[PDB]
């Protein structure tokens, strides 16, 4: 009875209600790789991230190194997006290799929170700071669509690592 | 047992490993707008569009306006994307408001089947063209990783409607 | 008698009017480098008017000009923007294809790039630009004119032939 | 004996070598309009206005309305050159369809010197925004590569003239 159209439809269908408040409208989503050097061991791994946006919201989620799962997780309401600086990454060393995007946020009434993230790039001479200007400008305007300017700043990332990032509901 | 956090986290990655096949990884997804005039009553409602981003293929569901689910879905193999057009959308009569995509795909070897989309937006003085010009940049630099082209023009859309869309898997 | 302002004034009415035939109007004008390999940096002048585009190329050694070409706006087939079609490695920076009809044949085209000072910038946005005055000035005299975004093909032109 | 294409060519040689300076190199020119009210001939029209850029300078040249003759003419250092601002032509009243631009130039260490000016090309359909912004964004990188920083302002333009030109070599 059921064909397979039907059942990645209803699949489909199932998701979009699950994953989201019911007042929650889906926008956009990407794919990105966290950009901040973390404190733990040697070998370089890129660190999945996950990036949806609705009108009202916006979802970080990050996955872990080796196997397929989320290790922290937030939801964050789009008014507590203070700012987007877009610009060469952070390293503690050498010339940056690409760009990054911070997104600062407003925690329990403090500063200091922000997540820096990339585009997956396959081609290594891509510079990936297109794709996070099209992302940013469309965080932009679903906020503006709120009543709330934000602003995206072009300048040199601060090489610095933002306050605790802490699970949201 | 395990946290609200906990079942929110595994719902989404279970749901990210379901919506595409194994060997495929999410790029980018956006909600859109069907633009051409659908045959089936002359009035005004939008017709809700997703279309998704893997490494491999792009998926287009088209949504039924009464309820929120599909009436229409389609995996396309990068492959057969064969060019993008962005311009002010095909009006029947009088002025165009709004800027529309146009992805041109071949099926059965055959060419004249395109999608026709816009974006959802909240400003009736923006035209959205550079929504649209930042996710044909995606399906773009997408497809020139695994090899190969996708000319994007800028130019004015015909004022004819696509071959007739089938469910592909 | 006149004075220096007199002069510099007169100097420049004469130059508009002697730069284009009688019934044409400047629209813009851009100094530009040849991005094609030949069989050092060409320098390329390009003009436009409210029915053509003119394209004049130096000489790499001394400030004259040795290929000009007054080409006709409904000639201007479409403008390719995309990165230089290099023979080795990576395309520093994008270049600008304008394709033309001479004596009703395709094949032939100007490569070009901008004058750019900082070596950290594409220079896609000035070219991106300068498509977009010759699509409208070219749209409000005729035909429409489609600007493509893609990768430009590692191909030599048809040989390049003057035109008045 | 000289041919046509020889003739043109040394024109065109001597030519770029009497309007400018020695050291001084052509970058771009536009052709415009001028979007303030006229204070040598009061009444309302299109006087035209010829903008050209160097490496070092930018020059503004007003035509007259009935003969082809230059009216006033300024050469500019674009150290001097302080900010350009873009947005709706200043009205008395209504409506702005069209954009301006206006630069403010430094005089005798004084402010409150401006041109006003807009694009030639045109649909009453567009704005003309996109054309206004390509020139600022030449005449900032240039002036940068050269000197000091240029801020490009996006805003409401009042109509306040501004103090009387005077004729610069």
């Amino acid at each position: 009875s059921r064909s397979h159209q039907e059942l990645i439809s209803q699949l489909l269908q199932s998701y979009m209600k699950l994953l989201l408040p019911d007042d929650e409208k889906f926008h956009g989503g990407w794919a990105l790789i966290d950009c901040d050097p973390s404190l733990i061991d040697a070998t370089h791994r890129d660190v999945d991230v996950l990036l949806l946006l609705s009108n009202s919201a916006y979802y970080v989620a990050y996955y872990d190194d080796e196997v397929d799962k989320v290790n922290q997780y937030q939801r964050l309401s789009l008014e507590n997006l203070e700012k987007i600086e877009i610009g060469p990454e952070p390293t503690l060393f050498g010339k940056p290799k690409f760009s990054c995007m911070r997104l600062h946020y407003r925690y329990k009434e403090a500063s200091g929170y922000f997540h820096t993230l990339r585009a997956v790039m396959r081609n290594p001479e891509e510079d990936g700071k297109d794709t996070l200007q099209c992302i940013a400008e469309m965080l932009q305007i679903t906020k503006q669509a709120m009543g709330s300017d934000l602003p995206i700043i072009e300048k040199k990332l601060e090489a610095k690592a933002s306050k605790p990032h802490e699970d949201i509901i």
